[PDB]
């Protein structure tokens, strides 16, 4: 009939070594492999949906689970993976940015053309982790992507931070402005040629994004893609990711270095004890040099340096 299970990693990789059969062309968009056994048919997922359809299905199934469920449910394309299955074989740009909910530091927004020939070894380095990858990966494997691809980056230091914030320009039109600022350098640097897609993280929704570029002189719109959880959709937005972690990070030592005292990430307590003590060092004007002032930190900073 047809029955259905999920399947964590290990149960994907006994599926897949078990049959000596496996096949990865021609395959439902999200696919992993399937598997064509007397009267059954496997499909497995990146999910880890298995789909059993066939004769032998509960039968086979159940060599797995007990008490497998069964839905109606076909080995049909996942909409979750239909642009993936589209863009991830392209030559693109893909762009994303960090530092948005650090109190401490810029807003840096990046891009990295990945060219076909280039996507293996970009993937080959491992890029497809940037979402876990501590401060040290980044400080490897950064390096040896600036210099293999061709990319480009907008920083967004804090006193122009602080300018735009108090002059109206929230976050989100912050980033629509740093993103295609990014994009349009890089379009210019490889030009004469042209990506066949320009992928951007998504973190708004297309139509504001392009509404805040109303003012733009230059406006890049043509085969753009604006994507939830890009870097899993193309290897050329965890390029980015990287990249953007990476000039962060180097942009921290230098500013910590300029304040002249260790500027920790995020928001919390050690934030607030951090401003305090700029303050009662450098004086206050200073944190406009190094902080995003709108922040709640900087009130609770405030107090913690004038209670004592
Ligand atoms: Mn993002």
């Amino acid at each position: 009939s047809n029955y259905v299970i999920q399947a964590d990693q290990q149960l994907l990789d006994a599926l897949r070594a078990h049959y000596e059969g496996a096949l990865s062309d021609r395959l439902p968009a999200g696919a992993l492999f399937a598997v064509k056994r007397p009267d059954v048919v496997i499909t497995a997922y990146r999910s880890g949906k298995v789909l059993f359809q066939g004769k032998a299905a509960e039968q086979e199934a159940a060599k797995w689970i007990s008490g497998a469920s069964a839905s109606n449910e076909t080995a049909d394309h996942q909409p979750s993976a239909l642009a993936a299955h589209q863009l991830g074989s392209l030559s693109a740009i893909g762009s994303d940015e960090v530092g948005t909910g650090d109190y401490f530091g810029p807003i840096v927004v990046a891009a990295a053309y990945v060219d076909r020939p280039h996507i293996a070894k970009i993937a080959a380095l491992g890029v497809k982790d940037s979402k876990q990858l501590n401060d040290e990966a980044i400080k490897r494997i950064a390096p040896a992507i600036m210099e293999t691809v061709p990319h480009a980056v907008t920083v967004l230091d804090n006193p122009q931070y602080n300018r735009w914030q108090r002059s109206g320009m929230p976050q989100t039109k912050m980033k629509a402005l740093l993103h295609n600022r990014t994009l349009v350098k890089l379009v210019d640097a490889i030009a004469p040629a042209e990506p066949e897609a320009i992928i951007i993280d998504e973190f708004l929704k297309r139509d504001s994004y392009f509404r805040y570029l109303s003012d733009e002189d230059r406006i890049i719109r043509e085969r753009v893609h604006c994507l939830p959880k890009a870097e899993s959709v193309h290897v050329s937005v965890a390029a980015a990711s990287i990249i953007a972690r990476y000039v962060f990070l180097e942009e921290m030592e230098q500013l910590s270095r300029a304040v002249g005292l260790l500027l920790p990430k995020g928001a919390g307590a050690i934030v607030d004890e951090a401003a305090a003590r700029i303050i009662r060092a450098r004086g206050e004007e200073m944190l406009e040099t190094c902080a995003k002032l709108h922040f709640a930190n900087t009130k609770k900073a405030l107090a913690i340096a004038k209670r004592r």
